[PDB]
C-alpha cells in the first residue's frame, strides 16, 4: 500500500511507450 508505488502507474502507461534501462 505505498504512496510512490502506484504513482509508478502513472507514468507507466503515460511515459512508458519504449524502455530505458543499461544491461550494466
Amino acid at each position: 500500500k505505498w504512496a510512490v508505488k502506484i504513482i509508478r502507474k502513472f507514468i507507466k502507461g503515460f511515459i512508458s511507450g519504449g524502455k530505458r534501462w543499461k544491461y550494466m
